[PDB]
């Protein structure tokens, strides 16, 4: 979308995977899906580093609205859980540096039941932007139609625009064409930031498997349409929860860095191990997620239980990821010809090669002819950068 | 089997999870499978607490012979890996206070493919006796027939008996016979010290998930026949490896507790961390494991992505354990009332319940008609002792 924003792929943080549809501020008050929980997360937003590492979204995911519209058939915040209402909430926002993200929906009503933005499309982009909402997450739920889907798609995305407020536009076009129609991604780009291409991320490897064999699956696809303005979303980073090993977030990491993905955070920044938030705030590894050049990375290799992804930066550079999937045993060791890297070009006549992650270690100069060694644990990946020069 | 052994379930080490089927000493001589790893791990065993914390069998797996018999038709250890053969380690073990297991094959082969039993009975059982082997786990690969394979696990129990050597004897002997007939366990625990039930473990959630969830499933058949002298095995503990969150790792170390398993650690204890060692050495949990009374406990109940399930243990005491399955979210509040556990009996007229994991703190007295209200981690598990007074 060319609205001069997302020229580097969105960072910020959004509630969804970690707080989800919680109501009862009865019962739990500390993480019901409330103003509070935004204001307390915006203010470590800027003590604890994070802005100052590029997370500068905070975004109110599903289950902020009341059950109704207002008599002016608008969308409003929960009364009990949003009392002071939105538009303080942006401003309160907006003074600490951050900007605000919301969510709604094409369709008749949100993904958890609560009214959606169907046959409202303009109220709703005024509304927003009246707020001073800084991006939208436009989710395609209890839409009937592919051509209602795709009308309400660019529908909102006009309607955005001609508020004259820069506001960064988060679609879920294609993961709802899934079973119906193959994706016209050169269209979607024309009206969207980022777009959801698969199901929804959840707290374990699985999941996080699944998103990385389908990307790969379908790279052919969709690798090439993203770039600056422009992005394909893979979902949340889900790190410094539950659900994963230690090696597991590595490999989120590395592959979202990879992937040229928007990085939303789904954590408690309230409680965040000190190993989680120096991963998530690297600023080697968000250096290449955020490499202006902006060419998404795509699997090179597969075999034997490990795979070799590549992206190419700028200034010649180039990230590698070598993961090891086989999930029994210790480290297992992978030789690679750094010939092989970066359609050849990446280390001709040399290249100087630094491990990124798990650990930061300049590893030396390699010439095109030689090979690379490296040791892997299960689930993990080793992350590589390749440069020119040191 | 009424050897005197494994009165309560059997605790030690066992190489083949993290190690495997390593024969390359030369490229990475510190974790292929040779003399060395054993006596370095059962150095640890002692100076690290693993001894005073009750493990005390070290068990060598598969790959640890050469690839034939010696000429008085003997299984010979691989002379470049145990260049000072197995009686020199199990001497070495003895002197440190600890036992030593040893691996074979009740067919033709070992599963790695290195000469199996087969016709060769009670020259294994005699050589593995004079060597001074304590534990010996045997195998069912390369067995054809099914009859063969239940006569062949006979004869080698009847065989170690006849040395007159006490050696705790592990068998595979319904794993191989599940896929074509049931298995009768009253037959095998005549015969058997332990038995493993399901596939092998690896090092994932997953995995983790699919041997509680068969074990839940068919416990009518295999709870009951559990007890001192005879345990289910649903194989090794991965703690401390690669694949498990710290929450998977609790809930392991809870269920393996609650199902009286034996506790074969397969890890690197030259490389584990603080947090994985004080769980694996945390005396509260290995003193439920090991109750003397022996009763396996079982799944109470299941609903709404939790699980509870419980066991009794001597002095009317009972643990119980809460696990939640929902791999997304946040902790997740569950209450049940005491009542509903041990029978009934637990908490009549009142009970102290004690959290042991994840975090040990006393939660005080409750009364026959009280609830229980924790919360509980995404693939995690709360642990409770109750008991009739602090
Ligand atoms: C090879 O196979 C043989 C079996 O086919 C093994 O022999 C068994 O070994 C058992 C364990 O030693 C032994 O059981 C014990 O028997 C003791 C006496 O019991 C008789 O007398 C009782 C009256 O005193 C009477 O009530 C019983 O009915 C018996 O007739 C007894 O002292 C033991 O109890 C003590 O120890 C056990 C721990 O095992 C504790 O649980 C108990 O609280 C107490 O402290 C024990 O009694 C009971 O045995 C039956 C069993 O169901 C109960 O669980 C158990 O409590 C058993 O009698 C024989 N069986 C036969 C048929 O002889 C043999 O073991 C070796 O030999 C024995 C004698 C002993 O020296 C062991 O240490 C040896 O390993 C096997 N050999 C090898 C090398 O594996
Ligand atoms: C509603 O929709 C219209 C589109 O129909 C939006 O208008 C478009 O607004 C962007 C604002 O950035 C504008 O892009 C710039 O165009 C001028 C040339 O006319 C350049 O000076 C700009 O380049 C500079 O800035 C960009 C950062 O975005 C950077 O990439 C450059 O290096 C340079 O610093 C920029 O040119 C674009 O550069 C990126 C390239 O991909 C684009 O093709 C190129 O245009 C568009 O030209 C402008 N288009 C039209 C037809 O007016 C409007 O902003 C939007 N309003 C709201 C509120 O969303
Ligand atoms: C996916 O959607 C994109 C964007 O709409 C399609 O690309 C567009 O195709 C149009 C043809 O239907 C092009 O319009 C033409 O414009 C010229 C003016 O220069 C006219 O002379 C001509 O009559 C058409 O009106 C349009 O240029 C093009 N837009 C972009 C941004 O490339 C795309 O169509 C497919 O890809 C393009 C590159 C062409 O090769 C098409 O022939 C081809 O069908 C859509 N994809 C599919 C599979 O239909
Ligand atoms: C499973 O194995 C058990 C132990 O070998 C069998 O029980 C034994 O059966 C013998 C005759 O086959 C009999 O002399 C023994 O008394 C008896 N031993 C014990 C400890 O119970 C069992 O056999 C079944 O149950 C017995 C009681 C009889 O009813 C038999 O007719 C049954 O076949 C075996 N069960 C099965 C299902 O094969
Ligand atoms: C969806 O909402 C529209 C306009 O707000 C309304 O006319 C229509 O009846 C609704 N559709 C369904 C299926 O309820
Ligand atoms: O298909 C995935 C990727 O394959 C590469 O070979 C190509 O250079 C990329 O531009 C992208 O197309
Ligand atoms: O559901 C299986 C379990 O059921 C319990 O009620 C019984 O006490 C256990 O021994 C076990 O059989
Ligand atoms: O209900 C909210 C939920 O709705 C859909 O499932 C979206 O894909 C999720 O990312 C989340 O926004
Ligand atoms: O090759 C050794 C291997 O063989 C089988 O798969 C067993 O079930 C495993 O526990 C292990 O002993």
């Amino acid at each position: 979308l060319d609205n001069g924003l997302a020229r580097t792929p969105t960072m910020g943080w959004l509630h969804w995977e970690r707080f989800m549809c919680n109501l009862d501020c009865q019962e739990e008050p500390d993480s019901c899906i409330s103003e509070k929980l935004f204001m307390e997360m915006a203010e470590l937003m800027v003590s604890e580093g994070w802005k100052d590492a590029g997370y500068e979204y905070l975004c109110i995911d599903d289950c902020w609205m009341a059950p109704q519209r207002d008599s002016e058939g608008r969308l409003q915040a929960d009364p009990q859980r949003f009392p002071h209402g939105i538009r303080q909430l942006a401003n309160y926002v907006h003074s600490k540096g951050l900007k605000l993200g919301i969510y709604a929906d094409v369709g008749n009503k949100t993904c958890a039941g609560f009214p959606g933005s169907f046959g409202y499309y303009d109220i709703d982009a005024q509304t927003f932007a009246d707020w001073g909402v800084d991006l939208l997450k436009f989710d395609g739920c209890y839409c009937d139609s592919l051509e209602n889907l795709a009308d309400g798609y660019k529908h909102m995305s006009l309607a955005l625009n001609r508020t004259g407020r820069s506001i960064v536009y988060s679609c879920e076009w294609p993961l709802y064409m899934w079973p119906f129609q193959k994706p016209n991604y050169t269209e979607i780009r024309q009206y969207c930031n980022h777009w959801r291409n698969f199901a929804d991320i959840d707290d374990s490897w699985k999941s996080i498997k699944s998103i990385l064999d389908w990307t790969s699956f379908n790279q052919e696809r969709i690798v090439d349409v993203a770039g600056p303005g422009g992005w394909n979303d893979p979902d949340m980073l889900v790190i410094g929860n539950f659900g994963l090993s230690w090696n597991q977030q590595v490999t989120q990491m590395a592959l979202w860095a990879i992937m040229a993905a928007p990085l939303f955070m789904s954590n408690d920044l309230r409680h965040i191990s000190p190993q989680a938030k120096a991963l998530l705030q690297d600023k080697d590894v968000i250096a290449i997620n955020q490499d202006p050049l902006g060419k998404q990375g795509y699997q090179l290799r597969q075999g034997d239980n490990f795979e070799v992804w590549e992206r190419p930066l700028s200034g010649l550079a180039w990230a590698v990821a070598m993961i090891n999937r086989q999930e029994i045993g210790g480290p297992r060791s992978y030789t690679i010809a750094v010939a092989s890297l970066g359609k050849g070009v990446a280390c001709n006549p040399a290249c100087f090669i630094t491990q990124l992650l798990p650990v930061k270690r300049k590893l030396g100069f390699y010439e095109w002819t030689s090979r690379l060694r490296s040791h892997i644990n299960p689930t993990g990946t080793v992350l590589l950068q390749l440069e020119n020069t040191m």
